[PDB]
């Protein structure tokens, strides 16, 4: 009904508050002292039966040969995973569909190894692992068309049953293949190393667990663009979330007619002009309204965030592919209390009649005590008469 409805669009506004309020790219940016770069970012890993496992990234990229390379300005990639299953394939394994481009630099050339990645270029990629003492290895193939960002591999683990989630190795399992626009091709350090290529070491923590260690050797042999790795593990929880495998493998693409409209609907309570653009100013009236105070410089830097075209406001494509990840990959406990807080406004763990009043009428949405109390009542599982934080968070699920 459109009280159900009411709760969709406020809910979808703070969540796209709540995106534009994180940091979910890959940050990259010069390591003078090494001649490469440092990366760093979190990964989402949702966990089968409900919650979200978070992968803390740092990332070290250097030369393998002493050529000139391009450092970059500060910039980020913006990524974007889809695992699947090969039907007619016994063997344990993963395959991988991956869009990566490089964004973060607002409006305003090419390397000797970019020549090398015009057309599709074949990848093999081998890891040996050892995860807690439980050794693997894993042999993938496939191709970059990186004048698209594209990736296609499929991964086989050659040492019989994988002792860790497939998803936890993506990202160590070549940002070379990544699309930088026109504007940002002296900022692609990865093409330019080619064909020596680079070292990539990482670590990734993954919250209340262990860390992999990683060491990466990328580079053409021959017409092959190669992905050579080790990867450490230590201290993992026996039956936590990596290797007790409690990790969802197959995340949704699946994002219905109904999802965009519900997305559309939140759209238009920040595009207040109808123009089809929020602009900082739009979203500053936003959030002023739901009681926050960012200056000139936090609104650039939260459109900034999800900028694909560098134009400096967040067009209708580029706020429905922001929703479409933010309903695809689970919140933290964390976000969500965020979310609760911003109607919860006396922090006492129960979002009262007055209090959803109070941040509707904020918004400019005329409900009378009536729609309110229908609203309260929508959400209330419990008959209380006010929205608690499990009500809250099933309210927001979909
Ligand atoms: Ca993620
Ligand atoms: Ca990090
Ligand atoms: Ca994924
Ligand atoms: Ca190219
Ligand atoms: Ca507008
Ligand atoms: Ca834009
Ligand atoms: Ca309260
Ligand atoms: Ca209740």
């Amino acid at each position: 009904d459109s009280s159900r409805r009411k709760w969709n669009k406020t809910g979808h506004a703070v969540r796209a508050i709540g995106r534009l309020s994180s940091l979910e790219n890959v940050y990259i940016k010069a390591d003078k002292q090494k001649n490469g770069i440092k990366a760093n970012f979190k990964f989402r890993h949702n966990i089968e039966d409900g919650g979200v496992q978070l992968a803390y990234h740092y990332q070290q990229n250097t030369p393998i040969g002493d050529g000139p390379v391009l450092l970059p300005d500060n910039h980020y990639l913006s990524t974007q995973s889809k695992l699947s299953k090969d039907p007619n394939e016994k063997r344990d394994h993963m395959v991988l569909l991956e869009f990566v481009t490089a964004a973060g630099i607002t409006l305003g050339m090419v390397s000797k190894g970019e020549e090398l990645f015009t057309g599709v270029v074949p990848i093999l990629v081998e890891l040996d692992g050892d995860v807690n003492g439980h050794k693997f290895s894993v042999s993938g193939e496939g191709e970059g068309d990186a004048t698209y960002g594209k990736l296609t591999l499929k991964f086989i683990c050659t040492t019989g049953k994988l002792p860790v989630p497939w998803p936890t190795l993506v990202t160590t399992l070549v940002l070379c293949f990544s699309r930088y626009p026109d504007h940002m091709k002296q900022h692609d350090f990865f093409k330019s190393a080619m064909p020596e290529g680079y070292i990539q070491e990482r670590t990734i923590f993954f919250k209340d667990d262990g860390n992999y260690k990683t060491r990466a050797e990328v580079k053409f042999e021959g017409d092959t663009l190669v992905n050579r790795i080790e990867l450490k593990g230590i201290d993992f929880k026996e039956d936590g979330n990596i290797l007790g495998h409690k990790l969802e493998y197959n995340t949704r693409d699946q994002l219905t007619e109904e999802q965009i409209a519900e997305f559309k609907e939140a759209f238009s309570l920040f595009d207040k002009d109808g123009d089809g653009t929020i602009t900082t100013k739009e979203l500053g009236t936003v959030m002023r309204s739901l009681g926050q105070n960012p200056t000139e410089a936090e609104l650039q830097d939260m459109i900034n965030e999800v900028d694909a075209d560098g134009d400096g406001t967040i067009d209708f494509p580029e706020f429905l592919t922001m929703m479409a990840r933010k309903m695809k990959y689970t919140d933290s406990e964390e976000e969500i209390r965020e979310a609760f807080r911003v109607f919860d406004k006396d922090g006492n763990g129960y979002i009262s009649a007055a209090e959803l009043r109070h941040v509707m009428t904020n918004l400019g949405e005329k409900l009378t005590d009536e729609e309110v109390d229908e609203m309260i009542r929508e959400a209330d599982i419990d008959g209380d008469g006010q929205v608690n934080y499990e009500e809250f968070v099933q309210m927001m699920t979909a």
